[PDB]
């Protein structure tokens, strides 16, 4: 079992990208399967578009600075670009491509692949961004800390016109995680203490909802919206995943992984559209079928966990099944 | 407690073959006991014939490519054979020995050890094959993906020629098994919701079963000795039973306290009599006919369940013994 | 007159490929003439595509194992590939290149020249196959004798996977052919009395024809372009015609003065019009439509017969041209 | 095309044995096919029983002296017998095994394989023999030249291992001899091949006398039909004559195609009458009439099929032609 260095969903949440120390793999979610794989080398960044057989591959250090775009269906190379320093994050929509270094942001047109803009920002060792995947509201947000209280300043940048729109005074402390909804309407931010989750409306700039997370301060790994912006998912070092309902404070529903799971695991999640599930097979505790929101939680140890949430009841969520990635 | 790497029944379901990173062990089912053990090294595949003191040893990486056949009664080594790639699966009957690799299938005569035929197949990353254990209808079935996804090649080991090709499923095949008499074949798709049972002689689809209301992958399928029941184990920690006389006939619910990071297989035995007086709390006619079901998981526990042949339903657990100890 | 070693039509029946003990020749059918010739050496297998200046060269023993692909217009060699055993047969379509050995079948991409797949088959000492020349329905068939005698494996060249197995005949297979569109299949046993036509899509027996009242082995089978007629050639110095619309439709009787130590192949072409004025002495309307039939024999003579699509019966002979001269 | 050194039918005429310079082959007649083959080396004598998977192989020199008997179904060796001199002929029935050297005849029991008898005969450079294949009338006949009394033949009974009578067959040396299937008759011919005589082995009286050809020419082999109706002689004239024993001049004659090389050994056999379709074959009409089939194989490696009209006789039509080498 080789070590894995990178996991993320696609922009719709129906696929899996993964990077090992020996290669990368691509999975699927509902009819689970292994679409692609190569045992080329160490990969640190494997990001995919809305299917479409387009990938961004960054070597473990193929150096960490180099970025390679590969079409998996054609097994060809669209392009190859180098950077002076190691790449920290890569994100895409169907219009723009963004590469972030520790102090620089590069924006590329996805089609022509020519460089469009460059932003000189204050250092971001954590490689934090958030990209709206829709071209109607294509926005990029990146933190702007003072260069050495106003440490949690974030810059709202419009990719369409390549000009910033506004500056949001998000938090007092440094930003730890950022997420933009599918339509590019909302943005959610998390401080380094992970106690307060704040979501802002990107066009107006007003803070709409504020969530309290857990009991004591602890690190936050990632944030992600639902497809319909109904729920927000956060995962932290407490080995617990919280769901906040944006249909409008305290977390709406909580995901407790099995006890045998290691505590030192990076956990990312995703929320899918509600589906029909049979209550005859699963004693939820009864009509034969009821809609339950499926949640997929893949951890850095290499396992996938499927949960269901009742939108009215909420509460602690039942776990249906567990696969094992890399097997 | 060393980690285990291989767990499997024998061709009759009356034994447990288990190989650890330190050695291998051979158990029994009804009179539970430790028949044999050796602390030699890491073993990846330990396959046994119908008792008869015959074993096949595959090293964890003894390499994974190398295959060794030993006799436990005489403590001797029959032969050793190497392969260009890692060994993925091995199955045996009283006439033929077959070794499956990533893209090749090797067929051996179990008596002489001479090579008989080699099949060039499209890649099988899951190491999937199924063998009829009876020499009367000695068949081999393996999937044929395109290089039309669930094509299964019914290969006749008796004359070393394929017999027919069945379009089993539209998607990838996940698990295949052949009955004890070699008459029927069962397969499950990669989405693990529909079970299809084929007549290996003609290829007609006979039975179709529903299972796995949500996305729970199917791992293993097994027939009973009389082929009356079909057992499917998935990743949902629940085992379904289908009757070959649609909806499942009976279900197995492992206790919740068990480790969830486990791989579970199962096998159904011939009906036996159980004593009520031995079990005062649960299951309380001094003796009743109940079909025994044995489920072993990778965490090292053997579970015994019993089902009422008429009522079915959720099955009780009589016992839970501890392998590796 | 150096002895010839190989005779074959092209995939359409409008050309002649012939190989001598001294070189190879390429003829034509309707305007009979010598298209090409080379005095290089002995050639045992000369196969041509649909014109396109592409040839397959196999040495007599260039050895029998080596295969050379040459372009006659550019006078250059595309590639040369060797094989462990002697080459038994070669067939082509516009997308795939197939080389058959005694126990193996090699499949190549006719464009990239890269090896695609290799099939392990039971020994075929006669070098038998049949290949569909149309890329749309590119199917390959080859016999599968036991190591159940007339089993032929239907192999899909497009996806490189077998599709189905048909129990063609109870005895050993003697000759096979596939129509131009790759839809139908024809087989003949070693008895030479029964001709069976199969549908590749389903596998059903479509037609059954009677032939060869005595022991005359069948040598070659060929479909017409429109698949209206099927011609079989044997060792009896007679060629029968069957209509795919029981008893044979028409028959060809070679002249008695010809050599008897001959192997004749045939290929039925598209119907054409013949001039009656050119032939006053035989067959006496100025012109009438007549289906041409071309029979070339190993003695070095090409024959042209014509059959009336309504009357059938014995076919008149128009011309007898001398190949190799 | 390898050089072939030996061709013989089985005792029933339904099979073909053959030996090349590289190995031996076994064919069949009605459903023609290659039952067996073996690429060992030069084989000089290949004799077979009534099918039953029993063969006798004599190497060209496996020296010419050595005799090896093999079961082809089991691919095993029964026994090997060595002799001081080269073997000239071997014939079998389901009871006895006979080995001829130039001056010695050895008789073995086919079952227990123990030696039974040995006859010291005057030299036979041509290795001539005729052996009855039926155990009810197991007889052996061999020539007895002096050391005018040249064509004397010794009638030897294999059952009791004693000579029965001496036949004063011909004035000159005997050239060929054969016995009917039931062991009742015997036919011999002198080295001139002008007179064919038939003697009854029971009494010794000459029954039939046939004239063959006009000028003295060599004779290769003589063979009866299975029903003892006809007798077949083959010679250097590239022509095969058939004499009707239902009772002088040959009843019907077989002419090979003119292309055939004239320096070819030819052995023939007559089969049981069967039905043929006159609709397909313009015999020049009832749809079917019974035609007696004759199979003629030549040393060049070809087989010829003729048909004989028992009433009309005359020159026989030829239906088909194969190749025994290659296929």
């Amino acid at each position: 079992s080789p070590t894995i260095n990178f996991i993320n969903f696609n922009q719709t949440g129906t696929c899996i990208s993964l990077g090992t120390s020996k290669g990368f793999k691509i999975f699927n979610c509902e009819p689970f399967g292994k679409f692609y794989s190569e045992d080329s080398g160490g990969y640190a960044i494997v990001e995919m578009l809305f299917s479409t057989s387009l990938l961004a591959l960054v070597g473990i250090g193929l150096s960490a600075a180099r970025l390679r775009i590969i079409n998996t269906k054609k097994h060809s190379i669209i392009c190859e670009v180098t950077f002076p320093t190691s790449i920290l994050s890569v994100k895409m929509n169907k219009s723009r491509l963004v590469v972030l270094l520790q102090e620089q942001i590069y924006i590329y047109d996805i089609n022509t692949m020519r460089l469009l803009h460059t932003i000189e920002t204050n250092p971001n060792p954590r490689g934090l961004m958030a990209m709206s995947p829709s071209v109607a509201n294509s926005y990029l947000v990146y933190p702007s800390p003072p260069k050495v209280i106003k440490n949690g300043d974030v810059i709202v940048f419009n990719l369409e016109t390549l000009q910033p729109t506004m500056v949001i005074e998000a938090h007092k402390g440094e930003i730890a995680a950022m997420a933009i909804s599918f339509d590019g309407t909302l943005m959610a931010t998390a401080s380094d203490k992970g106690t307060i989750i704040r979501v802002f409306d990107i066009e107006t700039g007003d803070k709409i909802y504020q969530f309290r997370r857990g009991t004591y301060a602890t690190r936050i790994y990632s944030i992600s919206f639902s497809e319909d912006s109904q729920y927000l998912a956060v995962t932290g070092s407490s080995k617990t995943v919280h769901i906040f309902k944006l249909g409008h404070s305290r977390h709406f529903a909580s995901l407790k992984l099995p006890v045998e799971t290691n505590s030192h695991v990076m956990t990312i999640s995703s929320i899918g559209s509600p589906i029909d599930i049979d209550t005859s097979e699963y004693p939820e505790l009864h009509e034969p079928v009821m809609k339950m929101v499926p949640i997929r939680v893949v951890s850095s140890d290499g396992y996938l966990y499927n949960f269901v949430m009742d939108p009215e009841r909420g509460g602690d969520c039942l776990i249906l099944s567990q696969y094992s990635i890399l097997m």
